[PDB]
C-alpha cells in the first residue's frame, strides 16, 4: 500500500506514534517519506547482507527475521514480511522498540540526514487530524 501523506500521518497518529518518546508526528511522517516514499512494501538490501522492510524500513540485522540475515536478531519478534503488511500495526509496534532503543530516531539514518533540524511538522501541515 501507498499511503497519502496525511493519510499516513492519521494512521500513525492512531497507532499512538504522535510524540511517542518524544517524536512529534511530522517526524514520523517525514521518516516514512523518506525511508519508503510511504510504501508499505519497500524493501531494500544492505551491503551487510542484511535488508531493510517497510513504511519505515526496519533491519533485520537487528529487529526482523528473514531468514537469510546470518547472526542476526529478531528484537521485535516477527518475520520481517510482517513490516510489507498494508496494515502498519507490526511496523509501528517495531519503530516503538527501535525509538527507545537508545539513539532515539538517529536509528533511522534517512531521519537524521534528512527530518532532524528540519520543519518537520510541516510533513503534517493541512491534515485532518
Ligand atoms: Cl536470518
Ligand atoms: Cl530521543
Ligand atoms: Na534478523
Amino acid at each position: 500500500k501507498v499511503f497519502g501523506r496525511c493519510e499516513l500521518a492519521a494512521a500513525m497518529k492512531r497507532h499512538g506514534l504522535d510524540n511517542y518518546r518524544g517524536y512529534s508526528l511530522g517526524n514520523w511522517v517525514c521518516a516514512a517519506k523518506f525511508e519508503s516514499n510511504f510504501n508499505t512494501q519497500a524493501t531494500n538490501r544492505n551491503t551487510d547482507g542484511s535488508t531493510d522492510y517497510g513504511i519505515l524500513q526496519i533491519n533485520s540485522r537487528w529487529w526482523c527475521n528473514d531468514g537469510r540475515t546470518p547472526g542476526s536478531r529478531n528484537l521485535c519478534n516477527i518475520p520481517c514480511s510482517a513490516l510489507l503488511s498494508s496494515d502498519i500495526t507490526a511496523s509501528v509496534n517495531c519503530a516503538k522498540k527501535i525509538v527507545s532503543d537508545g539513539n532515539g530516531m538517529n536509528a533511522w539514518v534517512a531521519w537524521r540526514n534528512r527530518c532532524k533540524g528540519t520543519d518537520v511538522q510541516a510533513w503534517i501541515r493541512g491534515c485532518r487530524l
